């Protein structure tokens, strides 16, 4: 019956591991170990200057946020000089880096995290994975399958989405085989990920970089902290509520093609201090099982088709032929909205998406059995919507449901 009560406040600010729509790349073209190749990115890029503060994070000590950026580039300037490039950089232990490293509340729901999925659901100029990606056969799959996977891949290859899964399959690779090969250094993880052009040329991408604490990680739950450092062409002062856990520093100027000609826009980095756990990064290398999971929600759409057809129905549906459209547009968009989704539920997994994805489940059941055929639950939904985007924006759309 009734709409879902969203909680009133500030609004809610961003919460994921790194930056996604906000995210710059530095790249390199046809190039193999990260600090190399991120040293190769950063001499692309020639518009540097003096970095400054322009959003300080209002809890924390933005001087060692400013400072750490700066050992960042000296540190890198250093390693420019010592003979052989090494496989990695362990950072001094300086004052601003202990400080970084660490060595009920409501919120409202804002309009960016709406913005962050439609940006998840686009398509990119590059390739992800290659056309093999998905899938963990031991054997080789039946012609159906194969079939369908190849009709999807061809869908979300270059998917936003899909980029995200690289990014945080390498990243969270990156820093949990850092955790145990340097347990006790502050080392210097560049955040890399690897795409194909349209053209086919290899290109290797710098977003950033983070620095590890001390990491003696004796459970799946132990948390090892870091400070993220991420390139981005987004002004902070615009959306600042989004930026409540950044420090946000101005460090460059970037010439652009745009619509108009050639454009300089400032470049920021965006800085905060976060930590994750084994358990959390080892999800974080499985990313590519949501490439798997929503391929099999699209395979179970042509399994209903094909049994109420009693033909297999396949080529019919990705190459859209009983249905007489395609509600969000075009096959392509639903594949990758169905990604999308799976990616999002893992950005940003939560115990308060847990709670609200099964409540809700049990409430749609209900109101479906109401629909055609004519208190308590609503406490623990509710009771999920307290400040996190992603369920916000969830609870949003659930409300569009009921109003549907
Ligand atoms: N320090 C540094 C290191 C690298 Cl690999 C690239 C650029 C710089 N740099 C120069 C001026 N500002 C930053
Ligand atoms: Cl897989």
């Amino acid at each position: 019956p009734r709409p879902l009560r969203l909680p009133d406040g500030p609004p809610c600010s961003q919460r994921s591991k790194f930056l996604l729509m906000d995210a710059l790349k530095l790249s390199i073209e046809d190039p193999g170990i990260p600090l190399y190749d991120a040293i190769k990115c950063m001499r692309t890029f020639f518009g540097w200057k003096e970095p400054n503060v322009v959003k300080p994070h209002e809890k924390g000590i933005n001087p060692n946020y400013l400072l750490s950026w700066k050992q960042v580039l000296a540190e890198l300037q250093d390693i420019e000089n010592e003979e052989k490039i090494p496989r990695t950089k362990n950072m001094k232990k300086t004052s601003q880096l202990k400080w970084a490293l660490g060595e009920p509340e409501l919120r409202s729901l804002a309009s960016w995290i709406q913005n962050e999925f439609n940006k998840a659901c686009e398509l990119t100029d590059s390739s992800w994975i290659e056309l093999d990606e998905i899938g963990e056969d031991a054997a080789p799959i039946e012609h159906i399958a194969s079939m369908r996977r190849n009709y999807f891949t061809a869908e979300v290859s270059h998917c936003r989405a899909t980029e995200y899964i690289m990014k945080g399959v390498y990243i969270n690779t990156a820093l949990l085989n850092a955790s145990c090969a340097a347990m006790d250094d502050f080392q210097l993880i560049p955040m890399i990920s690897k795409c194909r052009t349209k053209e086919g040329r290899r290109k290797t991408n710098l977003y950033g970089f983070i620095i590890k604490g001390r990491s003696h990680l004796r459970n799946d739950t132990d948390v090892v902290n870091f400070v993220s450092m991420e390139f981005s062409l987004t002004d902070p002062r615009l959306e600042p509520h989004k930026w409540e856990k950044y420090c946000v520093l101005e460090v460059g100027d970037m010439l652009l093609r745009s619509a108009i000609g050639h454009v300089s826009r400032p470049m920021f980095l965006y800085v905060r201090t976060n930590g994750t756990s084994k358990i959390k990064m080892k999800w974080g290398m499985e990313m590519r099982r949501c490439l798997l999971q929503s391929l099999q929600q699209i395979e179970s759409m042509i399994e209903a088709e094909s049994s109420v057809k009693e033909k297999d129905m396949t080529k019919e549906f990705f190459e859209n032929k009983s249905p007489k459209g395609v509600e969000e547009g075009s096959i392509g968009k639903v594949c990758r909205t169905l990604l999308a989704k799976s990616v999002f539920n893992s950005l940003y997994a939560s115990p308060q998406l847990e709670g609200f994805s099964a409540e809700s489940r049990k409430l749609l059941l209900i109101v479906q059995a109401l629909r055609d055929n004519l208190g308590g639950l609503y406490e623990a939904i509710e009771e999920c919507l307290i400040n996190d985007p992603w369920v916000l924006l969830n609870a949003s759309w659930f409300n569009s449901f009921l109003t549907h």
